[PDB]
């Protein structure tokens, strides 16, 4: 149990994440989460993504009930946090930190469509960081230097805790706004 922080490293919090904790710098949070809000850490759903996984329109809650809200999708609807491209740095909190196979970090293709669910068709399914967690335990925090791709305007980034001992995953989409 985790979700994408920015307590000391991150450049941004989890859509998720922000249903409990108020964005750095802003103070905004994510409203209308459901009980998802009390427990952010808990967007646990099955292994495999894109190959399997969490279904087309389900992908932002994992399949979870208690996330369902967060399947929602316009352009207005969730708290965007400032990106840039190049190397920036993802992080992880985890409540229960457990043995790890690795992470992955999708994004959006550029003209994705803001306004419809989310669906395997609005990602580049081409990772564009992947991070070894070589089935152990990681600490309780982590920081992931990526490189993230150029765009502009609204992007969703996928990120994806691949517990290594369960058939389960933790999905976090992020919300990011690039100039332009
Ligand atoms: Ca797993
Ligand atoms: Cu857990």
């Amino acid at each position: 149990h985790g979700y994408v922080s920015a307590v000391e490293n991150g450049v941004a919090e989890g859509r998720v994440t922000l249903c409990k904790f108020a964005a750095n710098g802003t103070g905004e949070k994510n409203t209308h989460c459901g009980a998802i809000q009390y427990e952010p850490q808990s967007v646990e759903g099955p292994d495999g993504f894109p190959v399997t996984g969490p279904r087309d329109g389900k992908i932002a809650s994992a399949e979870s009930a208690l996330a369902a809200a967060l399947d929602e999708q316009t352009a207005d609807r969730w708290v965007k946090r400032p990106i840039q491209a190049g190397p920036q740095t993802f992080e992880w909190t985890f409540t229960a930190n457990h043995v790890t196979k690795d992470w992955k970090y999708y994004i959006t293709k550029p003209n994705w469509n803001p306004n419809q669910p989310l669906s395997r068709d609005a990602f580049d399914l081409n990772p564009f960081c992947v991070v070894e967690g070589n089935m152990v335990q990681p600490p309780k925090r982590v920081s992931h230097e990526c490189i993230v791709p150029e765009r502009e305007g609204y992007q969703v980034i996928l990120a994806v805790w691949d517990v290594g001992d369960t058939a389960a995953s933790f999905y976090n989409v992020i919300d990011v706004k690039f100039d332009g």
